[PDB]
């Protein structure tokens, strides 16, 4: 699978390069400062 960012926090866009290492590419909620993060899923709100 190439054609990706293997650099951890890569900037990344859902439309363009994704992330290689297998890092989601996560933006602010807002479609602005997209980025490949290292796979990050703490939640809480829900679990307290």
């Amino acid at each position: 699978k190439k054609k990706c960012i293997a650099k951890d926090y890569g900037r990344c866009k859902w439309g363009g390069t994704p992330c290689c290492r297998g890092r989601g590419c996560i933006c602010s909620i807002m479609g602005t400062n997209c980025e490949c993060k290292p796979r990050l899923i703490m939640e809480g709100l829900g679990l307290a």
